[PDB]
Parts: structure tokens; C-alpha cells; sequence
């Protein structure tokens, strides 16, 4: 079974979720693709929350680094794959920041894998 978009919890988790939304809303890219960003953020959020959701240290830093990759000019196609459903919230969350940054690997899913 997969989990639906979760409750706000507290001003930590809801803030992290809305800042991932704001990384998608800072540009009208999601409007051109026709994907609603506010649900997409929460789907990725619950997938990454399983490891990172402990609000002690990594949950604070990982969200900031994630926002950067969602609005980045050196890899602008990364958001394109997520918004169009080419890479699912589950797969992009368990993918490392190194592989997300690589322009080759965000288009290599099952190619020679």
C-alpha cells in the first residue's frame, strides 16, 4: 500500500512541505505542464519523510538542498521529469542528490540499466 498526502503535523513539517511547493511555484513551469504543485510536494514529502522526517538535523538541511535542485538553472529538466510524472515522487525521493544533479541520470531510467 502507498500513503495519501499526510496531515500538517506541526509548523516544522507543514513548512517543509510548503517550501517544496514554493520551489515549484517560484516559476510557472508546473502551469505549462498542467501539474498542481501543492499535492506533488506532499507526495515526495511522505516518501522522503520515512528516513529524513526526524526533525533533529537532516530534515532542516535536506529540504533547503531539495528546493535548490527544484529551481536550479544547471539542471532545469530535473523538475520537468517530476511534474510530468516521468520520475515518480517515490523514485525521486530515494534517488541521491548526486544522481538528481546529473543531467544524464535524470533521463537514464531503464536505458542499459
Amino acid at each position: 500500500s502507498h500513503m495519501p498526502v499526510p496531515v500538517t503535523c506541526d509548523a516544522v513539517r507543514n513548512k517543509c512541505r510548503e517550501m517544496l511547493t514554493a520551489a515549484l511555484q517560484t516559476d510557472h513551469d508546473h502551469v505549462a505542464i498542467g501539474a498542481d504543485c501543492e499535492r506533488l510536494s506532499a507526495q515526495i514529502e511522505e516518501c522522503i519523510f520515512r528516513d529524513v522526517g526526524n526533525t533533529d538535523m537532516k530534515y532542516k538541511n535536506r529540504v533547503r538542498s531539495r528546493i535548490s535542485n527544484l529551481k536550479d538553472a544547471k539542471n532545469p529538466d530535473l523538475r520537468r521529469n517530476v511534474l510530468c510524472g516521468a520520475i515518480t515522487p517515490q523514485q525521486i525521493a530515494v534517488m541521491t542528490s548526486e544522481e538528481m544533479a546529473s543531467d544524464e541520470l535524470k533521463e537514464i531510467r531503464k536505458a542499459m540499466t
